[PDB]
């Protein structure tokens, strides 16, 4: 891509190559863009390019979307407490694994990364509509990069549906998406509610987008995903000295053949800083790692955050809070 900055390109490979050594890992991938303009600013794979070809389970980083919604379309706001108890779906039990409360409110739904409370969430919409959004935000839809074997994603046929299938779903599991198109669709996030196409050349300004969610919604948003990096939430891996980051993990058993194998996994970490004034997406993708854990936070926090604060270092950001360090 013509779209690369050398430095922050530079910046991405010695960090995926840092945190494929120490998990020792099959392979990684970094992708990072403006987060206003759409530019891809880096693209590392370590030695087939895996940010287009390859198709993955968004995992947890496809919640901040169905939250996203929920409030755009006032199906919740900021003082809504769900009941985050265990429950099923016929025999299939949801739960929340990452914390002891048994409700949260939307900025703890967001914190906890709660199943209970964004399967709920999802739950307010039939499924044909969410079939729709996640469609609208991208998924199944092709990039048409021009790089060979680009993969469109997987998106279910929203017929094909089971219950358990929708909340799954929520949860970042049964679609799937390239690296590229997932950070692509946190430029809805970003650029106020306007999803941008990407760009592989210099562009200083996109000349268009297409607007998910209001300007109010997208900043709310941004707001809450602060919560991520902060003590408390699940995504403190990825904390920026200086910064407000707005972040998620994603952690997903690795498919062979159709079906899930538990001793193979693929950790993500995605977000975006400054939260309030975002300058870049950084995106990082471990796969398989064998060494010192396999959590997308565990996995994948310590390069997004190296990334992160070298980039905005690199393009001239200065610091929004307190350092707490040099």
């Amino acid at each position: 891509p013509r779209s690369l900055d050398q430095r922050i390109q530079t910046l991405a490979y010695e960090e995926l190559n840092k945190a494929v050594e120490y998990h020792q890992a099959k392979a990684g991938t970094v992708v990072v863009l403006d987060a206003r303009t759409g530019e891809i600013l880096a693209l590392a794979n370590t030695p087939r390019n895996r940010a287009v070809t390859d198709m993955i389970e968004p995992g947890s980083a496809i919640k901040p979307f169905v939250i996203a919604k929920a409030l755009d379309a006032g199906k919740t706001d900021l003082n809504e407490r769900l009941n985050t108890q265990p429950y099923k779906i016929g025999p299939s039990p949801v739960r929340d694994d990452t914390h002891v409360y048994p409700s949260l409110d939307v900025r703890g739904i967001m914190q906890k990364s709660s199943n209970v409370g964004t399967s709920k969430l999802s739950a307010r919409f039939g499924a044909e509509e969410m079939y729709d959004f996640y469609h609208e935000l991208g998924i199944g839809v092709r990039m048409h990069s021009g790089f060979p074997g680009e993969t469109a994603g997987l998106l279910r046929n929203w017929r094909r549906w089971r219950p358990i299938e929708q909340a799954t779903m929520s949860f970042g599991y049964g679609l799937q998406l390239s690296l590229l198109q997932l950070a692509r669709a946190y430029t809805a996030l970003t650029h106020d509610g306007v999803l941008l196409p990407l760009s592989f050349e210099k562009q200083a300004v996109a000349p268009q987008g297409k607007r998910i969610f209001k300007e109010s919604t997208a900043r709310e948003v941004r707001n809450l995903m602060v919560s991520v990096t902060e003590p408390g939430g699940t995504g403190t891996a990825g904390a920026v000295d200086g910064f407000d980051v707005g972040a998620k993990t994603g952690t997903a058993r690795k498919l062979v053949n159709g079906r899930y194998v538990d001793n193979k996994h693929v950790g993500t970490f995605i977000g975006f800083a400054p939260a309030k004034n975002p300058r870049v997406i950084v995106a990082v993708t471990i796969d398989e790692p064998t060494a010192h854990g396999y959590y997308g936070g565990v996995v994948a926090g310590s390069p997004f955050k190296k990334i992160m604060g070298g980039s905005l270092n690199i393009l001239g950001i200065s610091p929004t809070k307190p350092l707490t360090a040099a």
